[PDB]
């Protein structure tokens, strides 16, 4: 005879399974499926459900995903789920051991709006089906809309050594690390194993920066596109005034990055080794008033008021392969590193173009070498004196 | 206590949830589990089934998938369900919105025979999970197997103004709209946010074209391929007559394309402004009477006689980066546009073959300029004073 306490619970007093509790009955059946992983469930040619279901979503966790609702929580739940890293680490080893978790797919189908930066932790891949491109309303992916406008909506992770010897989370949005950060062990990378597939992500007017791709080391993207062709007044459109801030991101790909900007389409600085964005598409939304604009993220000697598409420098040399840059007033800004002018400016075949032929200048180039090559497609500014 | 009127439903009395009627017993189980939508199912680590299950497929619809049967309307079926858009609309502003609809990937597993045109609207991923390359027998895509030939397998979706205002969506073979179109208001593409991975297309012999990618601007594409390496007989291979038309596709990207073809491999005419075309795999199948083959997408100053691999002009200028093209009496045919020979023709080391030397020529240059690398492969033909 089996014994059972008054206040017990088949968990409690044996567990359910062979040898203990057996569920019996239609009741018992649905509580048991409502609440299982789907091994109840067989499968072709053999195993059961659960040996399939690998990806995440954040309808898992409940988010509504019509991009009103205030969906942050569930997202961070759900990465949380993945790979749940404190914001403060006693040393190196507790933070290099983060990027040795098990990786795992998110699909991201519906809009979730969110209002806190969200860090992305090591050991994740995020798919949506297609990638956006100047589209109008964005209906899949993430929407950015805080209180505090001067922050970053997405941002990889990088530790920085505290006065004590401990590591605490960067969460300033104008943070990098440099080579020399990493070197010293001032810094801690905290970003290995992460991979973007179509990610679209769109911004409260005003956000600072989309896409914060710091130490992100071997990580790579695709299809990765930032901000919504919201209507013609870029002062309303959702969209970041920085698209993308990148540093230390040695052997990171981006394949087919789209960006849709108001200020600056996409920054790199310091090391950036062997890494390379091919067939960007980076876009001021029209060029209205973008004379106007003033880099947020830039060299020192480059003085001059104007939204720029890509700008880099401290020795940052991407390779840039085709990329497509629209409506700019300076459609890059390259700086060679100050000590020694290292960095090559690399861009093979730029498709440039802007309506109404307005711009200041194609290449500035400050302290530094490069290899263009052109592809019979360009123009120079206005002005007949200052633009070249 | 509650009165339920003869005829009465469950719906009809109150509803069923919490507070009203609720399901009970094995039989009503069965029914909900087979009616359902996976609700009843948890998963981990938390959520149910539903939850997680976000892709396509045509046996959702009952397709027979052996090639044979006619799975036409269940084709169709799947992608209205996914985007219907009407064939005739009132505006621009109407033709437009269905670009702003929710993307949904489509997974091919078994290999579907359609017998007319498909028409593949805005936001839909295709995928497969290996790509063709000159495979004997296809086992998994799809099978254009139409009664009238002059026609095209596959097309995007390009609306063209009517007498009265309104749009209707192009049916015709020919047609591909032009930047003059796009501007004039005479042409509006409706083909956004569709990416492609893998997708086999088989046709029947004397099919006119294999893909119709028109108005495709920032649509992608990777392992494409087109046409079956049916046997050493192409004029009864399963393969197009032309494998790939293009136009007003700028930023477009074909990743490892693969054409096997009978007449011209891939036309690119008019705007296509910084779209790539990188590894393509052109080859007509054996050169057997290629040199009668007569292009049919083709500039006024190309009149010679022979099968053209790669055909571009009106202003077109796709990069066209490692292309192998193989058993050509033509390999490249480029014309700059007619007005200021704008559009430079650009190949980065291609991998030209041919058997028995067969060929007329491997780049016809006409009224344009080009920059071309080699790679120490290539050829000219045994004609000692016509090819070069």
């Amino acid at each position: 005879p089996k014994t059972v306490a008054p206040g017990s619970t088949p968990a409690s007093t044996g567990g359910v399974g062979l040898g203990a509790w057996i569920s019996v009955g239609d009741a018992s059946l649905r509580t048991q499926l409502a609440n299982g992983d789907g091994s109840l469930i067989g499968i072709h040619p053999q195993g059961t459900l659960n040996n399939v279901l690998t990806v995440r979503t954040p309808e898992q966790y409940n988010a509504v995903g019509d991009g009103i609702a205030d969906d942050t929580s569930k997202l961070k739940e759900m990465l949380s789920d993945i790979n749940n890293v404190p914001e403060t680490l006693p040393d190196a080893a507790a933070v290099n051991s983060y990027m040795e978790q098990v990786a795992v797919k998110i699909d991201l189908t519906k809009l979730y709006r969110f209002t806190e930066t969200l860090y992305i932790p090591p050991g994740v891949s995020i798919e949506i089906p297609t990638s956006n491109f100047f589209t109008r309303e964005c209906k899949q992916g993430l929407f950015y809309d805080p209180v505090d406008k001067n922050t970053a909506a997405i941002s990889l992770m990088v530790y920085r050594k505290q006065p004590d010897g401990s590591y605490k989370l960067n969460k300033d949005v104008d943070y990098y690390p440099t080579g020399l950060d990493i070197d010293n062990g001032d810094a801690i990378t905290c970003a290995r194993k992460i991979d973007i597939n179509n990610l679209n992500l769109i911004t409260a007017p005003g956000v600072k920066v989309g896409v914060k791709w710091i130490g992100g080391a071997g990580c790579t993207t695709k299809g990765l596109s930032i901000g919504e062709n919201t209507g013609s007044d870029i002062t309303t459109a959702r969209l970041p005034r920085v698209g993308l801030l990148q540093s230390a991101s040695w052997g990171s790909i981006h394949e087919n990055l789209r960006i849709l900007y108001k200020t600056q389409g996409a920054v790199f600085i310091d090391s950036n080794g062997g890494a390379a964005v091919n067939n960007a598409y980076i876009s001021r939304l029209g060029n209205t008033n973008g004379e106007l604009e003033q880099a947020v993220y830039k060299p020192a000697g480059f003085t001059e008021v104007g939204d720029v598409a890509v700008t880099q420098f401290a020795g940052s040399e991407v390779k840039f392969n085709s990329p497509i840059i629209e409506q700019a007033s300076f459609d890059f800004v390259h700086a060679g590193r100050d000590t020694d002018s290292y960095g090559l400016f690399m861009v093979d075949k730029p498709h440039i173009e802007s309506s109404g032929g307005k711009k200041k200048h194609s290449f500035y180039l400050i302290n530094t070498s490069s290899n263009v090559t052109l592809s019979g497609v360009g123009l120079s500014g206005q002005d007949p004196d200052l633009d070249s």
